[PDB]
């Protein structure tokens, strides 16, 4: 495995810090049926978890957003290992309201945010359950109830205090994992709108910089990305299949095609994971760029996971500069 290159975009000098966003691929969906091209011994969680940890540890981000973190893995692996490195963390599973055995409850995945206690102090934590937000806002709309409310997805957010010696300063970090099905671009879009307006809100109760990490399951051309990038989208955008605006001014850390793919499978490759930040308060100094395509080609790797790549997503990592 060759080092992915750093791509520097702006020079320093304010407070700099790094953010990692990584979908880890939970054990429950790591099957031969979905990943036929990868040996069982390399799919097995005992094997893959080492690679996942190594990835996270060596990125050594100040802020880590993870998706597809298994509940029991959060308590017995991610959190104790990352505490050992100076982090604290917040986790919520999906399906909290769903009835299931204790066994099944250990295996349910969710979203985690972690942060260096040396650099940040946790002030507030929130969980946003898209099913419940959909139901409370259905309004005699049949699509909402049948299509959105039936999707079990979530987002989490923390309010953090940025330690003044890095320059009472606040930062909101939000992590989400939208529904995956490309037949459901409307759900993806609506889940994004609910997430953004639920975040605008957290922002009221406690003008405050925002970092948004997500597995959006949406291409850069999509209505969801259009909506996050341009502050709004038209109510008749084709992605709704069946103008809406937001208050933030956000940019993608990796915009203008810096990676060709974040998710990498035999059947599908493209950019679907993102780190967005509020441009009024921050710049990107740099990003961790793509794994070298020659290396993948030379090693005959057209899908992940693989023995040297422990997930079917690649991590994103960005350095940002924050101003008061
Ligand atoms: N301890 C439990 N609490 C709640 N539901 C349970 C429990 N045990 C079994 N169930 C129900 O039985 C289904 C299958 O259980 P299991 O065979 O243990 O996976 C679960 O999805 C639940 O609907
Ligand atoms: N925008 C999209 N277009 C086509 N397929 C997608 C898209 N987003 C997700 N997928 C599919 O869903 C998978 C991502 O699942 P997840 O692990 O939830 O991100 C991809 O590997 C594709 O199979």
């Amino acid at each position: 495995l060759p080092p992915r290159p750093w791509i520097t975009l702006k020079e320093r000098d304010s407070a700099s810090f790094t953010v990692m966003c990584y979908n880890v691929l939970c054990d429950k969906y790591a099957t031969r049926q979905l990943y036929g091209y990868c040996p069982s011994w390399a799919l097995n969680w005992e094997y893959r978890k080492k690679g996942i940890m190594e990835e996270i540890v060596n990125c050594d981000a100040d802020i880590i957003s993870l998706q597809e973190v298994e509940t029991e893995q959060y308590f017995t692996l991610f959190l104790p290992a990352l505490k050992e490195r100076g982090y604290d963390g917040f986790f919520s599973p999906k399906s909290r309201a769903k009835i299931m055995s204790e066994q099944e409850r250990k295996h349910v995945d969710g979203c985690a945010i972690f942060f260096k206690t040396e650099k940040f102090t946790l002030v507030q934590k929130h969980t946003v359950e898209f099913n419940q937000v959909a139901m409370a806002n259905s309004d005699g709309s049949e699509a909402m109830l049948n299509r959105v409310m039936t999707k079990d997805n979530i987002g989490v957010a923390v309010v953090l205090e940025v330690h003044k010696e890095l320059f009472k300063q606040l930062l909101i970090v939000a992590n989400a994992h939208m529904h995956w099905d490309p037949e459901y671009s409307d759900v993806k879009l609506i889940q994004t709108m609910m997430f953004v307006s639920e975040v605008k809100n957290i922002l009221e109760k406690a003008s405050i910089p925002l970092v948004l990490c997500a597995d959006l399951n949406s291409l850069p051309d999509s209505g969801v990305v259009e909506y996050l990038s341009n502050g709004g989208v038209a109510d008749n955008h084709k992605d709704f299949k069946e103008r809406i605006t937001h208050g933030f001014q956000l940019k993608s850390a990796y915009e203008n095609n810096l990676m060709p793919y974040t998710n990498y499978t035999f059947d599908f490759k493209g950019v679907i994971d993102y780190i967005f930040y509020s441009k009024t308060h921050m710049n990107v100094l740099g990003v961790l760029g793509p794994l070298d395509p020659q290396w993948l080609v030379e090693n005959n790797i057209t899908g992940c996971p693989h023995p040297h790549i422990p997930s079917d997503h690649f991590s994103l990592l960005t350095q940002l500069e924050l101003h008061p």
